[PDB]
DNA sequence: CACTTGGATTGCGGGAAACGAGTTAAGTCGGCTCG
DNA sequence: CGAGCCGACTTAACTCGTTTCCCGCAATCCAAGTG
């Protein structure tokens, strides 16, 4: 339904790709940043504003109308209408909320919204935008210059500028709890690119790698990064991740799969501390390699203030810390055979504590189900990164002012204001008939009001011949004068169209 | 070796004039449907009649009739269409979120005093539950029969268990870890192997060849073919369904403890192969309908080889087992859902869909034409909800468009009246926000608000506040 | 023994839509006038 | 040498009371995601 120029968009890809004991760290450091923000808010609107707003959509405008331009000869296929580089930020808020907006009443083509069909309709998008003119937008929605990367077949550079945008802002407005998580989230919508092959973990995952760092209580995004690099760059996982977050103390819980001992030296040189999994293949001293367990049973090693830790479950589980002693606790689990619970070290339950909680950014992505079937590459990656602003913003408002609400509400009533325009800009005749005044066909309501007609002699409500009806000779009066121009007017249609019309 | 051919029929069994949606469907859902529904839905609320707090504002209830039954599903599945998140939504009467046709079909009160009788049982008069499927049974025994009579299936059947999803309290909470649902009511079905068809049912209730003979029952004395998962089959099951003239294949002699990779042997006794093949796992296969033999077929997955060696009975097998899914993956999300507390509405639904199922799948047999299941149900839908003195809705917000200064739009018309009159005034909305009780007949075209000629309507559309 | 959330499920009430009784505001048309 | 103002007559917008329901919130109790 789409069509590429580059070679780039929709390119190179195919189908179906899919010693014996341990102290605590005593030396736990306080001293960090206060969990706030920096920017004043009184209400919804103004949380929305700070991460997403007209300059957005100044970009997006100037873009698309130059991508139009450059490929106008395709579209040869015609369109009702052309005034196709009119684009204004007036109009482009009205697409993008219209998009949002679609995930409070979900239909299944983008092309049922702006129907006419009685049985499920939803009249208010015909009554923002007309068919053709949000089809004629959609495919001129573009996020790039197009003509100045022509060293390499890239295929990434395409959506930077609109990651570029949001970075410093999920930086700049709010600061993190003390502990830290991350994770590799994402949209399950049929992208174009794989690198599986390279994984970590994951969540499902299209298109390119990506790297989120987040919040442990609340779900914020504090970084973000995206196709990292295939593979070569995913050691030294966190290295360009948590780099603005450095000398933070921030505790750091991880499930990637290619941490290390070794690691962790890293990651005290830049003051952070860490709890996750680690792998076999790994730094592990070769004595704890060949151990045996009951179950629920643990075995502790550790060197220097690294515990290694293994619980035996159904798998051995292997845990490394920087964090925790070595001691066992009672957890909130029981098992079937027994009320009195399973203790468990206690890196372990605080480990499983601060992995959930998290990422609720992601949680949400099921809402925008539109983006899924038909969309261009480019596309769904640009969606994502706009629902992860609002997902920052909605967090800070309630953090702010503790109110009850929940994310499907905050972006429900988003939609409705960036939809909304609320932005202002005598003798024995009574009375000589005039010609037609210049300002006939000046469209607005503010002067061309309606007024009654008040006469001179002994009866003061005097009726008079309406100007309109003597251009087809007929004879009809009316009460009631135009109060801008002095025309006598029936009220209706007559009034309509003496301000209208061309003719009438 | 299988040497009898097929005993069978197939395709309609019936008078279906499958020109249009609507025969088709009628053939499994119809008129005797609901008044089955509407019967016991008046008795049911009025022998429960005391005890309802009814408020002093609300609609006095009406028995109801079989059109308002007609409506009540027609909107259920138009919910399918459009999805909204809870159910007193679509009856919202926000300007950017409406969906106006629910609103004039009936209103929000009414369905949910019609929704709280749909009911499906005189308990009252028969108190023998003795079974604790009692409450479904009707709904069961309304539409089994029919899958029966309708379309007959062609040789290659397939059994499985249809899934009804549910979390609370239920006759069971058994999860068998080689099933899909993790809990919800578990339905033993036989269907057509491409068709998805459903033949035959019973449901998991109460508390194992005695079920598998059960169920295809009907199917006995004409040699079709069934085939089955892990937990079907037997040896002495397969030799005892011989004696009813059909054949099974499926999976489920210690030498098979020996081990081969690639082309592996197998042992063969009285027409009953037993061979065991081996993948990651032994690979049983038991077969009373082929001779051995290995040979290569094109997988979907890539492969080493651009074909792979296999018994033949994995060829077959792995073709014909697409039937089960096909007959109901659609009918666990599409509408007819709910999150409610009786699980006998939930069944019931299950039943639902399963008729609108297996309509489309006669449909389509007959008619070289192709559409999804989607589309024949929202033809359906909006045939029930077509007809074989409403009040207008009150203004509750102003709409965002009415400050779009576009005098083309913006215009005067007369109210005409949905009642004894057409003439009939509404009180004027720039009026009444002052508790100014004064009314009027003239209303803005694009807007839907009343308001009075030129001092209301002026400031309606041009000032922020009014 | 859950954690968390929000959709069913339960009602209560501010207000106005509708109909008819009973007084007002704007229209039809004439036959005389000043352009 | 062209088309209207005062007056006497008809309809069409407005109060006011009164019954009857509109959907919008607001308060409890579990069923979905996955310790
Ligand atoms: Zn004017
Ligand atoms: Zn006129
Ligand atoms: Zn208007
Ligand atoms: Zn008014």
């Amino acid at each position: 339904d789409e069509f590429c120029a580059d070679k780039l968009s929709n390119y190179s890809c195919d189908s179906d790709l899919e010693h014996v004991d341990n102290p605590p760290v005593l030396e736990d450091f306080l001293g960090h940043q206060g969990l706030n923000t920096d920017a004043v808010i009184n209400n919804i609107e103004d949380a929305v504003k700070l991460f997403i707003g007209d300059d957005f959509f100044e970009f997006l405008v100037e873009e698309s109308n130059r991508y139009y331009n450059q490929n106008r000869n395709n579209f040869k296929l015609s369109k009702k209408s052309l005034k196709w580089k009119d684009i204004t930020p007036q109009e482009m808020k009205k697409f993008l909320g219209l998009i949002v907006l679609m995930g409070q009443v979900r239909k299944d083509r983008r092309d049922d919204y702006w129907t006419t069909e009685p049985w499920t309709e939803t009249p208010y998008f015909g009554k923002t935008m007309t068919r053709d003119r949000f089809r004629q937008i959609w495919k001129a929605w573009h996020f790039n210059n197009n003509a100045d990367i022509v060293n390499e077949s890239d295929r990434l550079c395409k959506v930077r500028p609109v990651l570029d945008y949001f970075v410093p802002k999920f930086i700049n407005i709010y600061k993190p709890h003390q502990q830290l998580s991350l994770d590799e989230g994402i949209v399950p919508w049929r992208g174009r690119l794989f690198f599986r092959v390279y994984n970590a973990g994951k969540i499902v995952k299209y298109g390119i790698l990506v790297r989120l760092l987040c919040e442990s209580d609340t779900g914020y995004i504090c970084n973000m990064e995206i196709y990292c690099g295939e593979g070569k760059r995913l050691l030294e996982t966190i290295q360009t991740v948590v780099s603005p977050y450095t000398d933070s103390w921030y505790h750091i819980y991880m499930d990637n799969y290619y941490n290390s001992v070794a690691n962790c030296e890293a990651l005290m040189k830049n003051k952070f501390r860490i709890c996750g999994t680690i792998r076999k293949n790994r730094g592990i001293p070769k004595d704890f390699q060949t151990i045996s367990l009951k179950k629920g049973e643990t075995k502790f090693i550790r060197k220097n203030d690294i515990l290694l830790q293994v619980w035996q479950s159904k798998k051995p589980v292997y845990l490394i810390s920087s964090i925790h002693s070595a001691e066992m606790e009672e957890s909130q689990n029981i098992d079937r055979t027994s009320k009195k619970k399973i203790v468990k070290p206690n890196a372990l339950i605080d480990y499983n504590k601060h992995m959930k909680g998290v990422d609720r950014a992601d949680q949400y992505l099921s809402y925008y189900s539109i983006l899924r079937r038909t969309v261009k590459w480019t596309k769904r990656l640009a969606m994502y990164m706009i629902n992860c602003a609002l997902f920052n913003s909605y967090a800070v408002y309630k953090s702010v002012r503790q109110r009850k609400m929940g994310f499907k509400m905050f972006l429900k009533q988003t939609a409705i204001h960036w939809l909304t325009d609320d932005i202002p800009e005598s003798g024995m005749r009574a009375k000589p008939p005039t010609s037609d005044p210049p300002c006939r066909l000046s469209m607005d309501m503010r002067k061309h009001t309606l007024q009654a007609i008040v006469g001179s002699g002994k009866k003061k409500n005097i009726l008079r011949r309406c100007r309109v009806c003597s251009v087809h000779k007929l004879r009809s009066e009316t009460r009631y004068m135009c109060k801008f121009c002095n025309i006598p007017l029936h009220k209706g249609a007559c009034f309509e169209k003496y301000h209208t019309l061309k003719n009438y």
